[PDB]
């Protein structure tokens, strides 16, 4: 359950995601694997294993049908890391392979399917890499959109994850989570971009305006728990399981998400006030998994 | 993990739900918050935090499009309580607010969406209020019914909940349930109306007649567990997730319910006998979550 | 948590499933209940309570609309056993009854609904019988097939189950699983047929050829956990919940399965390599629930 000697005193500053389109259906993405201290609860630092110094990692957004030319630069001084995108068709033993310390690797694979996909490290033991922070979301936008696109006023991305005792494989396998948390990742400049902690989305709530229809792209990265996702004070008008437009449910109070499962959910906020966003497995909500949406008459705070 | 000193010796007798329609699309509902001893297992009393002296609370049935004018009278001598209906569009910070001891509050909000919705207290810590008994179901009947209405012979309502060590926030967050239980709530005069205990629906089974198609309205209120709902000896002909007629599945053996999730399920019983109703997460079934349906040639016992 | 004295030194050799069609819509099936040592992890023997000396038990495949004439021969010297098929309409108290040691019983019931159904012992306490190994799958093939039948190149059956401390009712109710495992059952001669262990499907992977569309029939028998089923390196093109052709989802990364829940999932493998098959609840994957699919240019190893 200990800290790797070579990580003592290592705290690598966050590095921005690099992404550029190189053709109509081809995108370059470069990420790092790095060791970064994150305050997951007030007064509690976790020396996380991260992509780009965030946990969950940075949001990646591509279009349906894009081929991704992905480079991972491993800045960890001792532990290999790798990348597995749930969005892609790839050979795990050729394309999701380990990149050694202070090396890079480049892999190419297509994102054929629209949706809200988990990404994570694929290095054995996978549980250890996920639990220590190596998870995130890639959104693949559908070529023809969603049937409800014209009704949506505002969009945000939320992610649920757990935290355990530091680097403790016994706890990761057999224990209950110490914290369960939400984070938000920016779809556009100015949106909140946060890490998985117990407090930021309570103290700095997401904003909306009375009468708006909100869309959330959500994924429960786990590693271990399922999620019962609910927004207090509203009902989901439309739900698309895994973000695929064909998996269309209506009028849900709560959306069941497996570990790694995603959804697009849409709902209307009819009155001003503060709306909690929870997992309705309330032991997890009590351990941190409550975010806030503040709805005002103007949409500003 | 203790008993509040002011609740020592308090056992407030159940009070009937009060509901009256005041217009074609407007309904008044008055409930209490009260402290009531419930026998959750033989020889085991839980001094529950309840609505109206039942846990889960009384069934509320309204029509799609009704506006609810809801009054809560708090009879607890020391703890504030509140009401959150998953059925409604409301401002949580204005409409789901605490009512102080020996006060009342009135709130108004619409139920726009059909289905089988959880209700519960919204007072912090929400986990504590739910785990101590402040949960229940509100059914919103669809304006145009369900496509299978003409095939259904009999209807019942079941609810699943957990019980933990008394008022023990550590156990509520980190422990396994001590009991997991079903209760049934009356849709019409004469139907069974019970509390969440390990024994009543085994000793006094629900009744049906050979060849009938039964509909169950079900909700898993939690607080913490998901449910794998199954009726032994049959297969669900039709399932409507959250009770919304558009979320229509067929031929399911078992229905996955998130915490707070609901469904309408319909099935046929072809032969006389006793049919267990379970969560198929069998550790929970062993801890109380088995109800019985007795099917006879006449439908009487 | 002990071994029954009468099972000390008992290790009954596996007996083949007996099945013969006796009419266009009538099938005879004969199974045993027997006590058989299974190596569930390297160096760890579990003296399992089984059907036919396998755990999970043998695969049963029938056609939609078949009536099953089922015989159970109980070879256990002291414990009664029984059979509950989720596929059938039956009276649990008449048709799923106990067969005493060294007796047989015969029961008749129809399989009206297509899908991938759990079977298990129905003897009280059911949790004890399931946890000790008395579970399996019955597939009911749809009369008109699946809409995607013409696209499928290869089929396999996988089952997920847990193992606990030996015959320990406290652990079964309150503990975390010691192991979570996959097994594969043969649809046709030559397919792998294995027991639920931590290693066989890693050391002897399932085979496929580059470019194939694979169909898996899957069921999570539990007893206690839900499953977040995922194949690394691909996305499910089509999913049929519980194997019913009408419950059709597309483009899922991960399929949520309740305890006893099934699915038919189909996906394409585009590149050669080894593809892990997991539950994405990664504590369970770490405890054994990883199988391998080896994809080669020829489909041979
Ligand atoms: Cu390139
Ligand atoms: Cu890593
Ligand atoms: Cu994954
Ligand atoms: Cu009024
Ligand atoms: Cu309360
Ligand atoms: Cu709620
Ligand atoms: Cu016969
Ligand atoms: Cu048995
Ligand atoms: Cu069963």
């Amino acid at each position: 359950p200990n800290v790797i000697a070579a990580h003592k005193g290592v705290n690598q500053a966050p590095v921005p995601l690099k992404m550029e389109r190189v053709g109509p259906h081809d995108v370059h993405i470069e990420m790092t694997a790095q060791i970064t201290d994150i305050e997951i609860d007030k007064g509690k630092i976790y020396k996380a294993w991260t992509f780009n110094g965030q946990a969950p990692g940075p949001l990646v957004v591509v279009n349906e049908g894009d081929t991704i030319h992905f480079t991972l630069k491993n800045m960890d001084p001792v532990v290999p890391h790798s990348m597995d995108f749930h969005a892609v068709h790839a050979s795990p033993s050729k394309d999701f392979i380990d990149v050694m310390p202070n090396k890079s690797g480049t892999f190419t694979y297509p994102a054929n399917k629209p949706g809200v996909f988990m990404y994570h490290a694929g290095t054995k033991p996978v549980l250890q890499h996920i639990a220590n922070g190596m998870h995130g979301v890639i959104i693949v936008k559908p070529k023809n959109g969603y049937p409800t696109d014209k009704e949506v006023d505002r969009e945000y991305v939320l992610i649920q994850n757990e935290w355990y005792k530091y680097n403790d494989m016994n706890d990761f396998q057999n224990g209950v989570p110490s914290y369960v948390v939400f984070s938000s990742k920016a779809l556009k400049p100015g949106d909140p971009n946060t890490n998985g902690d117990t407090f930021t989305l309570k103290e700095k709530p997401l904003l909306a305006k009375v009468g708006e229809k909100i869309r959330l792209y959500i994924n429960n990265v786990g590693p271990n728990e399922v999620s019962s996702f609910h927004v207090v004070g509203t009902v989901f008008d439309d739900v698309y399981l895994d973000g695929n437009p064909n998996n269309h449910l209506q009028g849900m109070q709560t959306v069941m998400l497996p570990a790694s499962g995603g959804a697009v959910v849409e709902f209307t906020v009819t009155r001003p006030g503060t709306y909690p966003i929870v997992t309705h497995q309330f032991n997890h909500a009590q351990k941190g998994a409550v975010a806030m949406l503040k709805v005002t008459e103007t949409g500003e705070d």
